[PDB]
């Protein structure tokens, strides 16, 4: 059960390239779009859940969150991530 | 100022049309499309604050929550509002 | 010197694929994604300047408003547009 | 409340590394990083309102103004904030 961190400066004109779905703990990556973000390049993948951003912590909230998530996404990117079996 | 109630049943295909933005008490009604749905021509007007959506309290709540708050809504749609003067 | 309309509802999935840069007038479109929304592979092409979006004239506003227009939108998304020679 | 000013100098390839979200006043910083400018560590705190910056008052702009803030700023980046109590 592998958590470690993402750590990125969002520029205004790239996204993340990031779908997350609901998940008990957080929100899931669902699928990944290569070559936004070297940080994500390197150590995410699909499966990986995203349990905390920008010190939010993401369990128990409405799933709607995780649909809406990177909205707004600026500056400061800092992610906690949890990686299943 | 005025707090009212709103509850209406999305119908498939046919979306609210509300465009929100992020309020200190919930989500804003910045935009919305007239004719959409009776319910919403005859209570919501811009500026009006949803404060709570299908059971959920938006107020502290991560800000993005304002940005997909509809998705996954099906059936009845009941939210909490607050109008300013 | 054609102003037309862009209208459309934004899928919590789907960015619109548009690239800004500021303009005299607005928000020009620099650059855009084919196959993102029926509404804009009609209607708009690289050139084309957005002036107004959901109810806000982008005309004198702070050059940073056009690298961010679309940050957050959600629902309604209505466009207003110019198009030069 | 207490409402100061923020001057600093940016660097070439240095981010602020601010996240903001929308405010009534302004926009508010809802994360940042720690080390990248001294006059950031010494004088910003999560919650802190951005007023106006470089010369541009930031209540009555659309709220995503605050998602892009900081594009093309070089050189001497003035604030005036707020902050709450």
């Amino acid at each position: 059960l592998e958590k470690f961190n993402v750590d990125l400066m969002k520029k205004a004109g790239k996204e993340l390239g990031l779908s997350l779905s609901p998940n008990e703990i957080g929100c899931t990556i669902a699928d990944l779009i290569q070559g936004q973000y070297p940080e994500i390049d390197s150590k995410l993948q699909r499966g990986d859940i995203i349990t905390k951003f920008n010190g939010d912590a993401l369990e128990g909230l409405p799933f709607q969150v995780c649909y809406a998530l990177f909205k707004g996404a600026n500056g400061k990117v800092s992610m906690e991530v949890t990686r299943p079996k």
